[PDB]
């Protein structure tokens, strides 16, 4: 896979509301777009 990191409590920050696939996905378009903060997702891109 690409550079992947988890959104959330770990390494990284992003969003509370949960929807993480959407949001690297529709404002980044990335390759997992898994972007969290109060929740835990994987965003996987290029980096």
């Amino acid at each position: 896979k690409t550079c992947e990191n988890l959104s959330g409590t770990f390494k990284g920050p992003c969003i509370p509301d949960g929807n993480c696939n959407k949001h690297c996905r529709n404002n980044e378009h990335l390759l997992s777009g898994r972007c969290r903060d109060d929740f835990r997702c994987w965003c996987t891109n290029r980096c």
